[PDB]
Order: C-alpha cells, then sequence, then structure tokens
C-alpha cells in the first residue's frame, strides 16, 4: 500500500542536491515510508498542506523534530509556541503576534532600510565580496539583535545557537550529536539574555516581558518566549537572503526586471523563500489513526513534511524550478501554513524586502566569481559561501 524508500533526507548526499530525490519522494506516492528513520513522509503540496492544517491530528506538542517527546526527553525545554498545541499554543502565539505585529513593523522599517542601503553601499566599495558572510549574514546581524534589545557582548553565540536548534530537529546523526556536544556555552548565553533586565527598553524582548501584565502570559513564561526569537529568525532569514542573491546571480534576467521595478522587491524575496525554502522540513506526530492520501497511519507516528518539495511540486506550481519574481506565490509553505504559520514572517519579509530594494536601486550586475560552497544542516537549506562581484549602477 505505502511505498518504502531508503532515501535519507538528512544525509550530506541529499543536502548536496535534494531535488531529484524529492521528485522520487513525490512520485512514489502521496504517502511514503522512510525505512532509514521509521517515519512517514509527505512530499507533495496537497498532503503537506493538509497535514499542516490539521493540528489536532498532526500535533506539535510531541516535537516537530524526529524525536518523540512522549518517548525521549527534549534536548531543551519545549518551546512554548512551536512545540505546543492549541489551546496551550494560543495565548503565547497571540503575544508574539502582537510583539511582531503589522503596527510594530512601522517602528523598525526606516532603520532596517537604512542599514540595508548602508550595507550595499559598503559592499560596492569592496566590489568582490562573499554574499553569505558579508551580506546574508552581516545584514540580519546588523539589525535584528538590536531590535531584540540584546547587549553587544556575546552576540557571537547567536548564529551557533540557531544552527544548533535546527540541527536538533534532525535525526540522531553526526550533524545533530556534534551540535549538541558543543551546545553548552550557547545555551547559557541565550538563556541569560532572556531575563527581563538584559533586554533593552523598546525592543522585542522587553515587549514580550511587558505582556506579562495582561493575563496572556505569566512572568515565568516570558523568558522561554524570548528564547523563541533567539532560536528562530536569524538562520532562516540569512539563508533566505542568500538564496535571493544566489537567484539574482544565476537568473540575470530577473535582476534586470527587479532593477526595472524595485517595487517587486517584496515578491522577489517571497519567491526566493518558495524557491529555496530555507526551512526544508518539519515533523508532526499523529494523535490518532488517520487516513492520509489513501494510506492508514497509526497513532503516535512521526510524519515528515517536505516543505521545500511541496514548494516545487508541479502538481501545484507552473515551472516550479524557475525563479520568477512576478510569480503568484500565495499558498507556498516556506513559512508553514495554519495555526503555526511563521509568526515572524513580517520581520523576515521586511529584512528581505529592504535588502533586495537596496540591490535593485544600487547594483547593476551580480556575478559569481568564486567557488560556491553549501552549508549543511539537518533542517535548513542555505549556502556557506557565495563569492560575487557587485557592479554599481
Ligand atoms: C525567511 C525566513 C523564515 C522562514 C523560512 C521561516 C519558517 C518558518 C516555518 C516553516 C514555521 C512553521 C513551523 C511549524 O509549522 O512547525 C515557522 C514558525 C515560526 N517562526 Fe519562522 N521563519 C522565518 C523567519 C522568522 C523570523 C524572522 C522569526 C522571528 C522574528 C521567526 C519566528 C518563528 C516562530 C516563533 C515560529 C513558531 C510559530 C508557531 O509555532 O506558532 N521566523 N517559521
Ligand atoms: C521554525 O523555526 C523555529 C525554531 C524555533 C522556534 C522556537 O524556539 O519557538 C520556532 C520556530
Ligand atoms: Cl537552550
Amino acid at each position: 500500500t505505502i511505498p518504502h524508500l531508503a532515501i535519507d533526507p538528512f544525509s550530506l548526499d541529499f543536502f548536496d542536491d535534494p531535488y531529484p530525490d524529492q521528485q522520487t519522494l513525490r512520485d512514489a506516492g502521496p504517502v511514503v515510508y522512510l525505512d532509514k528513520w521509521n517515519v512517514y513522509g509527505v512530499a507533495r503540496y496537497a498532503e503537506v498542506h493538509a497535514v499542516l492544517n490539521d493540528p489536532t491530528t498532526f500535533c506539535s506538542s510531541r516535537g516537530v523534530g524526529l524525536s518523540d517527546f512522549k518517548k525521549e526527553k527534549p534536548w531543551r525545554p519545549p518551546s512554548l509556541i512551536l512545540e505546543a498545541d492549541p489551546p496551550a499554543h494560543t495565548r503565547p502565539r497571540a503575544v508574539l503576534s502582537k510583539v511582531l505585529s503589522p503596527a510594530t513593523m512601522k517602528t523598525i522599517r526606516d532603520g532596517f532600510a537604512a542599514a540595508a542601503d548602508a550595507k550595499v553601499d559598503e559592499l560596492l566599495q569592496r566590489g568582490c565580496i562573499d554574499a553569505i558572510a558579508d551580506l546574508a549574514e552581516a545584514y540580519p546581524l546588523s539589525v535584528f539583535p538590536d531590535a531584540m534589545g540584546l547587549k553587544q557582548e556575546g552576540r557571537e553565540h547567536l548564529l551557533p545557537y540557531a544552527g544548533l536548534v535546527f540541527n536538533a530537529f534532525g535525526p540522531p546523526n553526526e550533524l545533530r550529536q556534534t551540535a549538541i556536544e558543543r551546545s553548552a556555552p550557547h545555551q547559557a548565553y541565550v538563556n541569560e539574555q532572556c531575563q527581563r533586565p538584559n533586554l533593552a527598553p523598546g525592543g522585542f524582548g522587553a515587549c514580550i516581558h511587558a505582556f506579562t501584565d495582561t493575563g496572556e502570559i505569566t512572568p515565568d513564561e516570558a523568558p522561554l518566549l524570548v528564547r523563541s526569537l533567539l532560536s528562530a529568525g536569524l538562520d532562516e532569514t540569512v539563508n533566505g537572503i542568500g538564496a535571493a542573491v544566489y537567484c539574482l546571480a544565476r537568473f540575470p534576467g530577473e535582476l534586470q526586471r527587479l532593477r526595472s521595478d524595485p517595487t517587486l522587491a517584496r515578491n522577489a524575496f517571497e519567491e526566493a523563500v518558495r524557491f529555496e525554502s530555507p526551512v526544508q522540513t518539519f515533523f508532526r506526530t499523529t494523535t490518532r489513526e488517520v487516513e492520509l492520501g489513501g494510506a492508514v497511519i497509526g497513532e503516535g507516528e512521526k510524519v515528515l513534511m517536505f516543505l521545500g518539495s511541496a514548494n516545487r511540486d508541479p502538481r501545484r506550481w507552473s515551472d516550479p524550478d524557475l525563479y520568477d519574481i512576478t510569480r503568484k506565490t500565495s499558498g507556498h509553505v516556506g513559512f508553514g501554513s495554519g495555526v503555526h504559520m511563521c509568526v515572524g514572517q513580517l520581520v523576515a519579509r521586511l529584512e528581505g524586502e529592504v535588502m533586495l530594494s537596496a540591490l535593485a536601486r544600487k547594483v547593476a550586475a551580480i556575478d559569481i566569481d568564486g567557488p560556491v560552497k553549501r552549508r549543511f544542516n539537518n533542517t535548513l537549506r542555505g549556502l556557506e559561501s557565495l563569492p560575487v562581484k557587485l557592479t554599481p549602477a
């Protein structure tokens, strides 16, 4: 009934080029069994969307990594939002939704845009740069920690902690065990910055603590909710921006369209999120026997959702492996879908938009002029190094 596959979606071979294996997973059936890790897999858009939008049947409180929290201890205390189900999910989600709200974006937009324009100006003085370290990493690090309200000391822990979080969703392979092996100093820094005295006035962290007044969260809930914004956000946005630059370098016709109409910057970034899907996968756990695409899955089974694959499913997308900055991207699952859909998506889109805006207005050409190196992570897809020459407009 259900095809059994030996593909390891967390292998370095898979990470290096996942797209042929993703078609194999899609075309084998709507539901596959992955013998390597004893989980079910869904790689077509339809089933990924269906799983995401039934949180009662496909829960997150038993972990959204391979590990089942009913069988193993979580490597860190569970997230109050990502690793919770309704109704426990609802009030922390509402707090983060207000902290990162449409109205909040107005207070940070001008500074985020200024930093993006300034970074592109700086990179044009150098000409030949690494669009990962010097741009995709450098830009978010120049705006988001300040917007959190973090002190300057210790910020070198932020990228290692994010990489650890996303490796820890994976199976117990060497990527995950090595990350946890090295985790203690990053864990200690992050947990300490979550305390109210260490979050500067007016930033995201202080705003979370300010909500402990309303009855939506208690003061003892606020540190772990701050932890959510020190786990999420950085690595995905870095990878998304790097993907966008990569695409503009590989598809010069799309850079030319973007230069011709810089108001396409926001959709250019959204299309990069669909095309690269920085978050490749998330798990759910069944809370009952369930019929999914003609297959019967038992209770307490892990279901692996291939978000990147769903975003390139030709059953849903015209020319899915073309980067098209005018594509109607509404419906892509790069930010998830449903009750858990990325609560920080307005922050991610703002960073991506103002960076692609600066490039659209200031750069004439982006040419790869060095070896492209991939970055390997159990959950994230992104580049390690992207040597480009930037030609000023
Ligand atoms: C391009 C950038 C980003 C991508 C691709 C991305 C991806 C995702 C995805 C796929 C989910 C769904 C998780 C699930 O369904 O289990 C999610 C949720 C979440 N994201 Fe993002 N994200 C991005 C940026 C951000 C930013 C900038 C922040 C914070 C400022 C953030 C914070 C969160 C949080 C806290 C959740 C949990 C929401 C919930 O469970 O209700 N993310 N993200
Ligand atoms: C989608 O990526 C993440 C990672 C961590 C968290 C969290 O720590 O709550 C949320 C989303
Ligand atoms: Cl931690």
